[PDB]
């Protein structure tokens, strides 16, 4: 499953913005390992069409764990600097002060996300995955490694 994983970024400064080195075709994996700090309110993993900041680049897949109250994961898409319809997942595996491994698997019609070896959620494509060339990681999170399996 991770036998083809190639980690290429270690302990990046957050915020991290980096070009994805290949097209996110079906079967592609994005693997992100790190920690949630004790004071974390939220962090996000954004799969972006480009790295523009002004105006803000479209986010095909916003994967946004939030830790207040019982915690959740918000997923959404940003187009023309505007958010679409939120898909909220309340069964979240993330915890402050806990390590994690996020595996984002890119499928034909959706993303399938597993955390710590366990399925977490699905997100149907709203932007064609071929337009995704940039990985952004923002917020209160510590990242040990970013890798890809194409
Ligand atoms: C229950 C609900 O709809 N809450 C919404 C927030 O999640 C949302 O925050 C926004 O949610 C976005 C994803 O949907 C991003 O995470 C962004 O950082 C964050 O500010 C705001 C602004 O769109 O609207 C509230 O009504
Ligand atoms: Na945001
Ligand atoms: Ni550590």
């Amino acid at each position: 499953s991770l036998n083809n994983l190639q980690n290429i970024i270690y302990n990046p400064v957050i915020p991290f913005v980096g070009t994805i080195p290949d097209q996110l075709d079906p079967g592609t994996l994005i693997v992100i390992r790190g920690h949630v700090p004790s004071d974390a309110d939220r962090f996000q993993v954004d799969l972006q069409n480009g790295s523009s900041m002004k105006p803000r680049a479209d986010v095909a897949f916003h994967f946004n764990p939030r830790f207040k109250r019982a915690g959740c994961i918000v997923c959404n898409t940003l187009i023309n600097e505007k958010w679409g319809r939120e898909e909220i997942t309340y069964d979240t595996p993330f915890k402050r002060e806990k390590s994690f491994e996020i595996v984002i698997m890119v499928l034909k019609d959706k993303f399938q996300v597993a955390v710590n070896g366990k399925h977490t959620l699905l997100y149907g494509h709203r932007i064609g995955p071929e337009k995704i060339d940039t990985l952004g990681i923002y917020g209160k999170v510590n990242i040990h490694s970013i890798g890809f399996s194409f």
